[PDB]
């Protein structure tokens, strides 16, 4: 684990069309198909506020940073098998700085 | 040659990142290294007013067209030998649709 700085801008319309379907990431943003990002960094896995998780999400009891984020977003049901996320991964390293760059600004 | 649409807002973090670097799509931008891009489509090459082109770009007289474009931006020295452009390509179709689907709507 070892993710660097991308562009927050690509990172933005990353989120647009491969986050926004399912989450929201602003404070004072509701749950969705996905919890509300909102403070993620630094928190543990299933603690969003009145969402639902699964047993596994729970369980994995995640702690979330920029590189747990990375391997995360690689292949989800790899990372927590059982996790209702039905999000495929995001291959590039590329894609998933700037992403892990946006959401680093974002989500605070 | 078959073009689809894609994401502007994506394509548009495209531009930023890829050609910004060096091209205006603005109408009253200003020529850069690249020349100014607005109004591209159905133009020829070589015709942006007072930038220097190679002899290369002149003499393709490639109209601007989005399957030109894309066909172009895979591998620009190898659509148009003996350009200056120093751009390696966009490899991902989808990457090209998108910006596209930007320049399209933003250099008119
Ligand atoms: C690359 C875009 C995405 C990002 C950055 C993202 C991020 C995350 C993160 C970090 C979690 C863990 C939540 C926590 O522990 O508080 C999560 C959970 C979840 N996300 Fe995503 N996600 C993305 C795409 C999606 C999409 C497209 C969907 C909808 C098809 C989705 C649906 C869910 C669900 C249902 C959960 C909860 C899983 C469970 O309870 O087992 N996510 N997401
Ligand atoms: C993917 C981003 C880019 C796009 C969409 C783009 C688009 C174009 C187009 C359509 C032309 C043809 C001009 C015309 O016939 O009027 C052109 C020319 C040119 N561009 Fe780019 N370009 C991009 C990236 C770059 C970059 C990064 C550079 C600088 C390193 C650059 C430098 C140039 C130069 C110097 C020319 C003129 C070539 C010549 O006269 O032979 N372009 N560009």
């Amino acid at each position: 684990t070892e993710f660097k700085a991308g562009s927050a801008k690509k990172g933005a319309t990353l989120f647009k069309t491969r986050c926004l379907q399912c989450h929201t990431f602003d404070q004072g943003g509701a749950n969705k198909v996905g919890p509300n990002l909102h403070g993620i960094f630094g928190r543990h896995s299933g603690q969003a506020e009145g969402y639902s998780y699964t047993d596994a999400n729970i369980k994995k009891n995640v702690l979330w940073d920029e590189n747990n984020m990375s391997e995360y977003l690689t292949n989800p049901k790899k990372y927590i098998p059982g996790t209702k996320m039905a999000f495929g991964g995001l291959k590039k390293e590329k894609d998933r700085n700037d992403l892990i760059t946006y959401l680093k600004k974002a989500c605070e």
